[PDB]
């Protein structure tokens, strides 16, 4: 006990990844239901 482990460096990168690949995810169906709207 009392180790002190540090999650130290890019590990936080997966999580970066984790919010920039989801704000992708979401803005491709932005894309998808005003790209169909066009077409109504």
């Amino acid at each position: 006990k009392k180790n002190s482990y540090s999650y130290g460096w890019s590990f936080y990168f997966g999580a970066l990844s984790f919010i920039i690949a989801e704000m992708v995810g979401v803005l491709a169906v932005h894309m998808f239901i005003d790209r169909h709207k066009q077409l109504t």
